[PDB]
């Protein structure tokens, strides 16, 4: 089975905390910066659903001016609770941070998929993903520092797995 556009999607990621294996998931709040809660809790926070897939070349030119997911395209993740977007945000180091946006307008909503080790293929469920950010070219990156398990864009690399 294949990820199509339209589906309701939780981003999860995996994070060795302590010498504990943890499974990590993208939520977020309407009243904002996005968090990271461990499974074992409230979905309707952590839905995102796959508004639009386009290439580079697509995006490029809607800037200027049912569908499988393939490696290389830029997505769309919509958050289902507070109908916001996520986003690359100016507010962070070099980081940034990451939280939810009111509009489609602009690069910042827009993340390209790139596979881990294996281009143009279809983009399968439970798999590994490297999220780029196109506005500031930064990483979907899990950081644990100071005890606080945040999400950012820097340019660590962390793996992201989209289940519907």
């Amino acid at each position: 089975q294949f990820l199509r556009t339209d589906d309701e999607v939780v981003l999860q990621c995996s994070a060795t905390v302590l010498k504990e294996q943890l499974k990590l998931c993208l939520a977020a709040e309407g009243f904002r910066l996005c968090f990271l809660e461990p499974t074992s809790p409230d979905l309707a926070i952590c839905c995102f659903t796959l508004e639009q897939s386009l290439s580079v070349r697509a995006l490029q030119e809607m800037l200027a001016n049912h569908r499988t997911l393939l490696y290389g395209h830029a997505i769309l993740l919509r958050h289902a609770h507070s109908r916001m977007y996520l986003s690359c945000l100016t507010t962070s180091k070099l980081a940034f941070d990451v939280g939810l946006q009111e509009d489609a307008t602009g690069e910042a909503c827009w993340w390209t998929m790139h596979p881990a080790s294996k281009e143009g293929e279809k983009v399968r469920v439970g798999d590994d993903l490297i999220l780029v950010s196109v506005s500031s070219e930064r990483y979907l990156h899990l950081s644990t520092a100071s005890g606080e398990l945040q999400v950012d864009a820097s340019f660590m690399q962390t793996l992201w797995n989209m289940n519907p």
